[PDB]
Formats: C-alpha cells, sequence, structure tokens
C-alpha cells in the first residue's frame, strides 16, 4: 500500500497497537504524527505530540495548532484506550469515569476537532480501534466493553455525518493481542496460551485459529481500511480475533 504524500494522525501512538499502526504508516510512505499521554520508548520514527485525549481543552489547542499548517488530513486513526477490570458492582467510581473519558471521550474530542477539516477537504479516511469486547459480553470487563460499544456507535454515526463529504469511516475490533491488555498471565506460564484455549466457566470461547493477534496484523487491517483499496467501504467493523467471537 502506497501512502506516500499522505498526512496521517494516530492516537495512542506511544506503544502497542497505536505505535505499530503509526510505524506501518511510516513504512508505507505516510507523513505521520503520533499522539499519546507519554512516549516512553527510546525511538519514535515520526512526529510525536504529547496529549491527554481525555482533556478536551488540550485536544482543542493541539489540533488547532497542527491543522493551521496542513492542507489535508488524509487519515485519522483513533487508537487510544485503557482497561480497568472489575465486576460491575465492584468497579470504583474513578475506574468507571476514566474508562469512559479515555475510551469514548478521547475519540469524541478528536472528532470535534477534525470533522470541519474533513468536510472542508472533501475526502479522507477514519479508522477507530474498538475491541471484541464491544461485540460480546465479557465477565470482568463490563465497563470496558460498554465504553468500546459507545465508541463504535459514535464512530459509525460520525461516518454517516461525514459520508456526504466523501469521507470513509470504519473500525477494527482486535481480540487478544501480544501487547497491552491482559498480555501476561498471573503465573509464570504464558507459553501455550490459556487465551487460545478459552475459559468455558465464564462463557469465553477459545481462538479457532490457535494463536493470538500480532500488532502488525491489526495495523495492516487499519492500513487497508485507510487506503484507496477500501474506497467503497464505510461504516464497517472488522473483528481481528482469529474467529474467537465466531463472527459476532
Amino acid at each position: 500500500l502506497d501512502f506516500h504524500g499522505q498526512t496521517v494522525w494516530v492516537t495512542g501512538a506511544g506503544k502497542g497497537i497505536g505505535y505499530a499502526t503509526a510505524l506501518a504508516f511510516v513504512e508505507a510512505g505516510a507523513n505521520v504524527t503520533g499522539f499519546d499521554l507519554a512516549f516512553d520508548g527510546e525511538g519514535y520514527p515520526f512526529a510525536t505530540e504529547m496529549l491527554d485525549v481525555a482533556d478536551a481543552d488540550q485536544v482543542r489547542d493541539v489540533c488547532a495548532r497542527l491543522l493551521n499548517d496542513i492542507e489535508r488530513l488524509d487519515v485519522l486513526v483513533n487508537a487510544a484506550g485503557i482497561l480497568r477490570m472489575g465486576a460491575t458492582d465492584q468497579l470504583s467510581a474513578e475506574d468507571w469515569q476514566q474508562t469512559f473519558a479515555v475510551n469514548v471521550g478521547g475519540a469524541f474530542n478528536l472528532f470535534q476537532q477534525t470533522m470541519a477539516q474533513f468536510r472542508r477537504q472533501r475526502g479522507g479516511a477514519i479508522v477507530t480501534v474498538a475491541s471484541d469486547a464491544a461485540h460480546t459480553p465479557r465477565i470482568g470487563m463490563s465497563a470496558y466493553g460498554a465504553s468500546k460499544a459507545a465508541l463504535k456507535s459514535l464512530a459509525l454515526t460520525v461516518g454517516l455525518e461525514l459520508a456526504g463529504s466523501g469521507v470513509r469511516c470504519n473500525l477494527v475490533s482486535p481480540g487478544s493481542t501480544d501487547t497491552d491488555m491482559q498480555r501476561t498471565l498471573w503465573v509464570n506460564e504464558d507459553a501455550e496460551q490459556q487465551r487460545i484455549r478459552g475459559f468455558g466457566e465464564q462463557f469465553k470461547l477459545g481462538i479457532p485459529l490457535g494463536k493470538i493477534a500480532r500488532p502488525q496484523e491489526i495495523a495492516n487491517t487499519i492500513l487497508f481500511l485507510a487506503s484507496s483499496h477500501a474506497s467503497h467501504i464505510t461504516l464497517q467493523d472488522i473483528v481481528v480475533d482469529g474467529g474467537s467471537t465466531l463472527g459476532a
């Protein structure tokens, strides 16, 4: 895929899926800016902007500054997110609020600050990273899954709001991935994954393909949806999970 000459923004670009996605865009020729709360890695091969996406005023100031100096924003990737686990009646007030502020509010702020640019330029692509938890109820993750379902709903209506401007808006819903989330077990056994096997007593299916996701496999799906090869695709959500939701 040739993204040479295209301007690409990626949130959550400090690590994990967002970093792998920004890197893939760089490797495909794009002019990339990454946004995150922290950039703790040693090297980032793209422009970095420190930003709390859950701070509406900070998002306004940063996006307005950057938008004043670009002719078009070809691709926006929303990939910020946090996980706070807990049974619904055990979850703290702070974990509930921060889950929604980051996981939905973040994209909301980005949309509020970029939709006018998309309408003015008339075209471009948005890809939003949701979660398989937006597709199925998950013991221990009720708030997380609910925040991701809200994000998916918001992104789809934004897609409808921008479709008349020729803008395409899609999502990717990763399953278990080698990075972030619950990547490490509570014992010294990771190895042959428990995640691949499933956990039937909590109505959690295993993974039919027999492996968890690599970040590159999420990134490459994002790049496809961001590309002219997806030029008739909008309002779709590609689950990238080895079949674990069985297509849900």
